[PDB]
């Protein structure tokens, strides 16, 4: 009845919640809807705020790329109401989403860089209260443990841009252990240790590898081009709106496909 | 007791928008405000629809960051709300406003390409409705004439990314005489022309000198680095937020007021 939806979203300053946001503002225009956008952070006063629209009935649904951590103080408030979690959901909970399968994406990684002759991959992780963090961690450490490799470091970016993988990396190669590939839970962290590997007078991959996630076109900026798993981000988008479409005209955890691309920082 | 502010923003993968949202966050924030975002792409009928917050009483006032024409077209819906204009300067305005002077800074950027002896400069523009775009390209083509330049281009990105950027420069590489420089209006087309320029061969600066504009993130990741027109972002969001709370506040009857910070040209390997 509004016309309007609600999106919630962790960082615009992330390129793959831009693109997301695309296809969201695709699909919704498609279909007769206009998008209010929220930059939560997933920081719940914030989201408290934003939510009044739903009381103030100003919207007919909402999507949510909140962190895992704020997903059940949202349910409390969103209650029935059209809700998508996208990309960031609880697979525990009865909330429709729309995601990729994290686990499986970074345990691929783990097993080319094994297979590629590395054995001493470290992790730039961010921020665990998100559970797309605490699955491509676990991927990351089960396919460690899997193929039975003794170096493992995670080194945690406080923000995610550049500079944060850059100074990761720095504290990796401070060890008397160095890293020879290091994956980045994403493409921004991963410039960043693209940079911080240049600089130190590392190649890339000879010296140290790199693989980074969700395939913006920072990868494809970086030199060498960057490695890495390519989420069909936009698509994500128009699914969460779709998935809402549904519950808004009436009254699944889906998970869409992502590809490795394999580029010059790996290979 | 928390109210919110509406911000227009022109382009939310445009990190230049980013950035003024973190200002205009920091801001609001302190002052007991929550901050609601529509990304307007300064389409008519997505503005209009946003605005009805306002009449609705959800939001206190609205920044906008898009094309300076579409004022006219909404001070209708609001009136004497509060409004403030960011990255658009018009001084006969009535619409408060905080930004750079796109004039100065553009003159600029090409004075420096001449005194460096560059006599071939290139120009990649994007979506002219945008005054600032508009400003740029003046700026740039009446320089080349102060300049006595016989040389003259510009090609037209048709969205914000880096393929653009890519393609506006493989354009004005197609030409019987090509460029030895290339000023493009955001970093985000620069870093594309970087890689159109480096996969054809050219040596940059040595053979084509390149200068972007609003000095993000990525001028500081493309190689060789990207000399840039650096814009105080977060300053212009801050500041943009400390006009509308003049305009809130009931001990103040504000007036217009058309703030213009400081721009700096930054030098890097691209063209030095
Ligand atoms: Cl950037």
């Amino acid at each position: 009845k509004t016309g309007m939806l609600l999106v919630m979203v962790s960082n615009i300053a992330n390129p793959f919640c831009a693109a997301v946001v695309k296809g969201i503002e695709k699909t919704a225009e498609k279909n007769g809807y206009r998008i209010l956008l929220c930059n939560t952070e997933s920081d719940l006063a914030r989201s408290r705020s934003c939510l009044t629209l739903l009381s103030g009935k100003m919207v007919d649904g909402v999507i949510t790329m909140d962190a895992l951590s704020e997903l059940p103080e949202l349910q409390n408030i969103i209650g029935a109401f059209p809700w998508v979690q996208c990309a960031e959901y609880d697979p525990l909970s009865t909330v429709s989403s729309v995601s990729i399968d994290d686990v499986a994406a970074s345990e691929y990684v783990v097993d080319q860089l094994v297979k590629s002759g590395k054995k001493r991959i470290a992790l730039i992780n961010h921020d665990l209260a998100y559970q797309y963090a605490q699955h491509r961690e676990s991927g990351y450490l089960n396919r460690l443990k899997f193929h039975g490799l003794d170096y493992s470091r995670i080194s945690y970016a406080e923000n995610l841009d550049y500079m944060a993988g850059k100074l990761a990396t720095f504290s990796l190669l401070k060890s008397a252990v160095k890293p020879d590939a290091i994956f980045a839970i994403s493409d921004v962290l991963a410039a960043g240790a693209i940079q911080a590997l240049t600089e130190s007078g590392l190649s890339i991959p000879q010296d140290v590898a790199v693989v980074g996630f969700d395939g913006v076109d920072i990868s494809q900026i970086t030199v060498p081009a960057l490695t890495t798993v390519q989420q069909p981000s936009e698509q994500i988008g128009m699914k969460a709106v779709s998935l809402l479409l549904e519950q808004i005209h009436s009254d699944v955890h889906h998970l869409l496909p992502w590809k490795f691309v394999r580029r010059q920082s790996s290979e």
